[PDB]
């Protein structure tokens, strides 16, 4: 502790400049193994995904990523892994990183270290049953909610907490706005070192991603993985 609830958030990117979470959050972030940006000194973008359930487009998103030769980092829940073992196997077989979004997607600030440990390990246990493998440990808190206690405890458990610097509403099933909506957000919020957080449940999201990668590459951006991000910063 302190175990005061905190929701990851920030004023969105403007002018294609990296957003800032605030002196307050930045401090807590650094204090532990957690980040929301990659290398802001180069024109690089890191794509990450939160996967809690499937709505039919993840296969196309994987096809798109393969086509553009980009490595995604998919933060999955226990329900997602159990409902979609084959997509999980594709993520692994196709070179992507599988991140941890906890088994039951609970608010971790309401959990004991003991519970936290089981919430995270059980996801890897299930992924391993499927893939026979295990990626470096990355955590994206369910609901984007954390606290100093959660950061400390998950860090003590070996996890690197990954937040984001680009996100928009591509998760409302009752109001799926379409291709343009998502594409424009991806183009407009683009900035050096950006860590995108995308979902794969909304209509035309794979097509929007396809176009955004084509156009962002044309703009001079290189897309790297979260492992790349970790290895490079460690250099």
């Amino acid at each position: 502790v302190p175990n005061e609830p905190i929701n990851w958030g920030f004023k969105r990117s403007v002018n294609h400049q990296p957003p800032d979470a605030g002196k307050q959050l930045n401090s807590l972030i650094e204090k532990y193994d957690a980040f929301y940006l990659g290398n802001t000194k180069e024109k690089t973008i890191y794509l990450t995904f939160d996967n809690g359930y499937e709505n039919g487009y993840t296969p196309k998103v994987l096809d798109v990523l393969k086509k553009h030769r980009v490595t995604g980092t998919f933060f999955v829940t226990g329900h997602f892994v159990k409902d979609q073992p084959q997509l999980i196997k594709r993520m692994s077989d196709e070179g992507h990183i599988i991140g941890n979004h906890s088994f039951h997607h609970p608010d971790l600030t309401t959990k004991t270290a003991d519970q936290i440990q089981d919430e995270l390990d059980s996801v890897n246990e299930e992924v391993y049953k499927i893939t026979g493998k295990q990626d470096n440990l990355y955590l994206r808190p369910p609901r984007g909610v954390f606290s100093e206690y959660v950061l400390k405890e998950t860090k003590r458990l070996g996890y690197q907490t990954v937040f984001w610097s680009v996100a928009f509403v591509d998760w409302k099933i009752n109001n799926q706005k379409g291709k343009k909506y998502a594409y424009d957000h991806m183009i407009k919020q683009a900035h050096p070192g950006a860590i995108y957080l995308l979902h794969t449940v909304s209509r035309d999201n794979a097509e929007a991603l396809d176009d955004a990668i084509t156009d962002l590459k044309k703009q001079g951006y290189t897309f790297k993985s979260i492992d790349d991000l970790m290895f490079e910063k460690e250099m």
